[PDB]
């Protein structure tokens, strides 16, 4: 009498990653990198209306 | 006078035999053959997510 325990497979998933600009939400944001942002103190925007 | 009897027919039952690959059931399982499963003791599959 012979006996064996069989390991018959496994399946990983691809952890898919989205872009955030490959997405319809990103019309509402104007995302611009300001890479000195820590060194900023206070900023204003002008509006002549 | 003449007198007899007439066996006026006898008809058989045609048996249809299924094949199980020509079904919508086959989409649900993975038919794999493995001649040593009586020699198998336990079977394990581990998964990754």
């Amino acid at each position: 009498d012979v006996e064996f325990d069989a390991l018959l497979g496994s399946y990983c998933n691809t952890l898919s990653l989205v872009r955030f600009l490959e997405l319809g939400l990103s019309v509402a944001c104007v995302c611009t990198k300001f890479p000195e942002l820590a060194y900023m103190n206070e900023g204003r925007v002008q509006f002549e209306v």
